[PDB]
């Protein structure tokens, strides 16, 4: 356990090895994967650019600086990595491996700045938080296995059908190679998928969230094929598109993830989507409109009029339902869009303009959408004095830009 003194080095540093962030990552990576080159099965091999490696990795730092003396808001944060880790299936025996080379690269970057006390606070954080999160996990896999169809691990699924919904988008229904159930799930809730590359010769691993909701049977994942032309393809959403059809077995991760309602809760709901489509937002808003009545926003920041299914689904919901405010941003608005009849207000989403709105009491809070949205729309939200536990977000569904 930290003693303030530790506590206060962290937070005095934290800032240091996020401006550091791009090199300590890589040489992390290189020390690791050297030492133990079978986590390249594990971790994701693809190339993301600079900045974005930089960032997440920043924010993970300054969440933990920001929370390191709120119990309460630290372990909030802390679920949302256990869900993650549970589905790429992280082990205990793992952790003085990956706090090894984070430490030595820590060091090795920061040269003289990474100073003894430094080192061992950062040390010190780490053996707390892998603590922590392998109790978390611990749990998360000793539940899955207990629910009927639930299992721990990798469980070989079959693609029962396979079928295109866009010209890039391909839905998969997916049923146990047991022919046995599977566990329930809730909307916003992900599996993974992992495969063997054959263009790397490692497995990869990759997140997709659960459509439509559990029947005890079967899944079905939506998977926008990536890249291709001026991109470089993406491996696993090519792979799934043109090697793996009707009859195929991929292996499954069983359902994690800490995005969705609680279905138990009586409390406000404030959804916030970013750009998401019909599909999958319309199973996570049919949670959200169950009865017994909850008072529920929708707060939907989209382009404009050029695609406007979720537009009209929603101003639907909100002929039926007393309880649903709905609030429309369009950031670009089509010569066509006037404000008051085709939308809200012009721009992203501002919360701070329909403060009196959304601040209410016990919400808690769904965000989704593309990723820097999402992380605009958290750090809005906690500017506004909102906890860090009633603040959701995650990647849901295949296309952030669908609207
Ligand atoms: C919780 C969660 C839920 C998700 N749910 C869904 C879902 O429902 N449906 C869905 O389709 N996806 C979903 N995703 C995204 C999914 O997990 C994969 O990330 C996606 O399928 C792309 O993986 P890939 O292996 O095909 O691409 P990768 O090979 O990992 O590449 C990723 C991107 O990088 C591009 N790229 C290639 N070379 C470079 C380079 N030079 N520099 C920078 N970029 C490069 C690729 O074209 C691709 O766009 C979800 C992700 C998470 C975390
Ligand atoms: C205290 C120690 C650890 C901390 C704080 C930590 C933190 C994090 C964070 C913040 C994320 C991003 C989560 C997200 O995107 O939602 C992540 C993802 C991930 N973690 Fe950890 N983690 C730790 C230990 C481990 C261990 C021991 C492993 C074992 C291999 C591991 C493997 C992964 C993998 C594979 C990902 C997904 C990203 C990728 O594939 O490149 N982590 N972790
Ligand atoms: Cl106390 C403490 C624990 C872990 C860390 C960074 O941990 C690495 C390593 N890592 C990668 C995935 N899981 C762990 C890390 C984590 C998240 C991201 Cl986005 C990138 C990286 Cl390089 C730090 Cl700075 C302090």
């Amino acid at each position: 356990m930290l003693t303030q003194k530790t506590k206060d080095i962290v937070k005095a540093t934290a800032p240091v090895l996020a401006e550091h962030g791009y090199d300590i990552i890589k040489c992390f990576y290189q020390r690791m994967f050297e030492a133990h080159p079978e986590l390249k099965n594990v971790f994701n091999m693809a190339h993301q650019e600079q900045g974005q490696q930089q960032q997440a990795l920043a924010r993970a730092v300054y969440a933990y600086a920001e929370n390191i003396e709120d119990p309460n808001s630290l372990m909030a944060v802390l679920k949302n990595i256990a869900n993650k880790h549970a589905s790429l299936g992280v082990k205990p025996e793992q952790y003085p491996i990956v706090g090894e080379h984070l430490l030595a690269a820590i060091k090795e970057v920061l040269g003289n700045a990474a100073t003894d006390d430094i080192i061992s606070a950062w040390a010190q954080a780490y053996g707390n938080l892998a603590d922590v999160l392998m109790g978390m996990e611990s749990e998360l896999y000793e539940r899955s296995a207990e629910q009927p169809g639930g299992w721990k691990g990798w469980r070989t699924f079959v693609i029962r059908e396979k079928r295109p919904e866009s010209d890039v988008i391909t839905s998969f229904i997916l049923e146990p190679a047991d022919g046995g159930p599977v566990v329930n799930f809730e909307p916003g809730q992900y599996t993974s998928v992992a495969i063997d590359v054959p263009a790397l010769g490692l497995q990869q691993i990759r997140q997709y969230s659960l459509s439509d909701m559990p029947n005890g049977r079967s899944y079905r994942i939506s998977v926008k094929r990536e890249g291709g032309g001026p991109q470089p393809p993406g491996y696993v959403s090519n792979l799934l598109h043109d090697h793996v059809n009707v009859g195929d077995q991929v292996k499954l991760a069983a359902p994690y993830g800490s995005f969705h309602i609680d279905v138990d809760a009586k409390t406000p709901i404030v959804l916030i989507s970013g750009g998401v489509g019909l599909t999958p937002m319309v199973s996570m808003l049919k949670v959200a409109l169950q009865a017994p009545p909850r008072q529920v926003v929708f707060v939907h920041g989209a382009r404009n009029s050029a695609v406007h299914a979720m537009r009209d689904r929603l101003r639907e919901a909100a002929k039926t339902y007393e309880n649903l405010d709905l609030f429309v941003f369009y950031d670009q608005p089509l010569p066509e869009d006037v404000q008051g009849r085709d939308y809200d207000y012009p721009g992203l989403v501002d919360v701070k303009q329909i403060e009196k709105s959304i601040l209410l009491p016990d919400a808690d809070y769904y965000i989704c959408g593309p990723i820097p949205f999402m992380r605009m729309q958290h750090d809005a939200l906690k500017n506004l004095g909102i906890h860090e536990a009633r603040i959701h977000y995650e990647v849901f569904g295949p296309d952030l830009f669908a609207e």
